């Protein structure tokens, strides 16, 4: 027989491009959620109750069940903490925190409160991702090459944050490839060597060359480059004995040998995942891609290339 | 009534100073262990069966129950992996791996095999550590200052490894203070800002200034310095309202207010801990201090100071 379900009452904290282009539109389509409030000193949503602080909102809106926290990782611990302390489920934007320690702390808090915490990784939900995963599982794998090369100027015009110590530099778009690889490969990998290319100012890298291995010694090469002004590349190529998969366009398209076998629904699947784990009563906090970033910074030979303006 | 127990049959893999000064002597005193074999291309132990490779030893000595792996983190994954694959308990030297990812991998392997894995942190077992921990628990804490300043020249004469990318630089002795703080404090902390001081060659830092917070905003300041040629400092000072604790000499001595309240038994307690968790059927892999190191490298403003010879 049919089981009726009331919506999960959702609040949004934060504003910006991703909030307008991705969050709000996906929420509007998702019937398992009701958007009941927003909290921000930088904007409101027409016809939705608004508050300037997360504490003000948690006080005044006791019907809230969950919160999507859309700010950058810098400001984000404190807000995630109060939400979980209130017992709300929490949807974290990518990467899930500034440090791994903050995140492991938030995770412990969440378990203790029975609240579902979620590290979203949008790229992991790009439309050819699961078909790559299922493929690689039936097949034997030889090598893996990750190419993620894009032009800063085009995507991050005049921005300061990316270059702060902590801003991650090229790892900012790079963690997305990591969030795919981590899901796609059969076995976990680890960094074996890394080179990090910094400008003379600022305190964050422009390119990286990284090698990984798994336990069976499968080699993984990753190149991240923020100077690729020409052809845009977001691919992960795997030499297989069945016999060569290419996943391109940030996980969007899959060509087995050359037989190129759906449309981009990343944020809508994130919200499906969030609805899903709330109803299962679980968390989904995979830190593996942020862990790879931190390892790269810890192991990386710090190489200086020029200046950037 | 009395319960009799046979020894845990132990193998040692690796050689060096710590093997002679700490491991072997502690093993010799510990009746819960029997040293049955060694594996190394760099030395043997008189009257103990010797092998050149860990695989040779695991084949020929089926009575082995556990292994202490004493090599540096570089070589150490592969050996830890084969041991756990064999189903042996594993005692890892500090830090437990080169990367956090390798360690999380070894941990998963261990659980899957039912084998006890152990990240040893010797300094955590320094003789005033538990008295600090119990103190801070009954008390309210204001601030925490960590001073860990030592002269390289004295302790690491002419060594190359410490400066490799991956060698950790000053974080090598610094992770020991981290391994205390992590145990001593009531709540977990996280890095809020960090400065990392590199020489012009090599690829690893000489000093670090690091700030942390916990959830209640308790401030923690840490200074690590490898140029302190004068007074040797390994202290962690906590301003309390009961009313000021000093833990000095790498966790060895405790002065509450000035009432300075045992002798150094780090490795013997490590082996007690290892015997203990094997009999309980559990692992003890606290990565929190290595996690702090990786965070520091990921968040750190990379500052250049001079050259080093």
């Amino acid at each position: 027989y049919f089981q009726s379900m009331s919506p999960i009452n959702l609040a949004i904290v934060g504003v910006g491009k991703i909030v307008r282009d991705q969050h709000l539109p996906s929420i509007a389509k998702n019937a398992n959620f009701k958007l009941v409030a927003t909290a921000s000193r930088h904007g409101t949503v027409e016809g939705v109750n608004s508050y300037t602080t997360i504490e003000a909102m948690l006080d005044a809106e006791p019907s809230i069940d969950a919160v999507s926290l859309c700010m950058p990782p810098q400001y984000r611990y404190e807000a995630a903490y109060k939400a979980l302390v209130a017992g709300k489920h929490v949807f974290l934007e990518k990467p899930p925190g500034a440090t791994l320690s903050e995140v492991a702390d938030l995770e412990a808090l969440a378990n203790k409160q029975g609240a579902s915490l979620f590290a979203s990784w949008h790229s992991r939900y790009a439309p050819a991702v699961e078909a790559a995963k299922a493929f690689l599982a039936s097949t034997t794998i030889k090598s893996v090459h990750v190419i993620w090369k894009e032009d800063v100027r085009h995507w991050h015009p005049n921005q300061d944050w990316i270059w702060q110590a902590g801003g991650l530099g090229v790892f900012d778009p790079g963690i997305n490839a990591l969030s795919i690889v981590t899901h796609i490969l059969p076995r976990p990998v680890f960094i074996t060597g890394a080179v990090l290319e910094f400008p003379e100012n600022r305190d964050a890298p422009i390119a990286a060359d990284i090698h990984f291995r798994d336990a069976d010694g499968l080699p993984v090469h990753a190149e991240f480059d923020w100077r690729q002004t020409g052809k845009q590349s977001w691919d992960i190529v795997a030499e297989t004995a069945a016999g060569q998969m290419v996943l391109s366009e940030g996980g969007a398209k899959l060509s087995i040998d050359g037989r190129l076998t759906e449309p981009e629904q990343e944020y809508p699947s994130l919200y499906r995942r969030f609805a899903e784990i709330i109803k299962a009563g679980k968390s989904d906090v995979d830190v593996a891609p942020l862990r790879h970033v931190a390892d790269a910074f810890m192991l990386g030979k710090r190489k200086f290339v020029e200046a950037f303006h």
